[PDB]
């Protein structure tokens, strides 16, 4: 038993039980060892859903605009790897520090480089967390919304969000 | 007992217990009937946390842009209101229709307006689901980042990305 083992087990076992159910129990018991063990590994729930938080962003995740782009779409891929994928990255280096010059070097006020970093993350962030609850749960105006919005899925509206915050990113940039 | 009654015991007892303290039983507890009685005004946890979500936007929640803006800063308010406020939101008519005209009245395609509609909540719903997990939950860049954004906290950071998104609206409507 490396940590690998322990850590994979668990993402499998998310998509079996969902984050509410993904106990340490649970875990001990699929891996069929005792609870105690796993702490060899794994301080407690929480540092677990942080590691596995990390695994899920390494496996599924130029210009400055499509840094942004393409560091996001991989996120949100990241994110909808597993059931409540999202709520699991909410709760938790040097690709900090790279990212914040990468961005400086193009002539951005840390501060707005960060706020960038930021916009884009939290909105990748809520439209997945928003694809996952969907799933665990009329005017006419409205219908024609739900049934583009349904042949569509929310890979649009994500997009058409992401591309927005560009935009003004080039707006807030020339001042 | 009216049903006002109940969906704001609901609220006060969130604010105590959070979203997964808070049962039905305690409910029934605090409100001092027996958990059958309850039912009587809500169908259960589902239905009432859809009803506190509701109160919670009626309580706390000219150009087009500056509805954007307002509409979000008002949910904004709204869901920091109560403890994990965003987090009840997150699971749950004429104000809709209203606005998706009050949109294609400045030439929007109902799709868009939408998808504008969709891209300001999610990334309000985004920043507070984080605002309210951090109170829950280096190298030399990172640390001011840190630093001015402990200094401030997230409302720059909300209106600014708020600021890109109606900044990107107006782009996209020129075409």
């Amino acid at each position: 038993l490396d940590k690998s083992k322990v850590i994979n087990s668990a993402l499998e076992l998310l998509n079996e039980v969902g984050i509410e159910g993904l106990t340490t129990r649970k875990l001990a018991q699929k891996l069929g060892v005792e609870q105690p063990t796993l702490y060899w590994h794994v301080k407690n729930k929480r540092a677990l859903l942080d590691a596995m938080a990390i695994e899920m962003l390494d496996r599924h995740a130029e210009s400055w605009q499509d840094f942004l782009r393409n560091n996001a779409k991989s996120m949100r891929c990241a994110l909808l790897s597993h059931r409540d994928g999202a709520k699991v990255c909410l709760g938790t280096y040097e690709t900090a520090e790279n990212s914040l010059a990468f961005l400086c070097q193009q002539g951005f006020s840390l501060e707005h480089a960060m706020y960038a970093m930021q916009a884009a993350g939290i909105y990748t962030l809520g439209c997945v967390l928003l694809d996952q609850e969907l799933q665990v749960a009329m005017p006419p105006l409205v219908r024609q919304a739900l049934e583009l919005k349904d042949h569509q899925g929310a890979e649009p509206a994500f997009l058409f969000g992401l591309e927005l915050i560009i935009c003004g990113l080039e707006k807030q940039l020339k001042c």
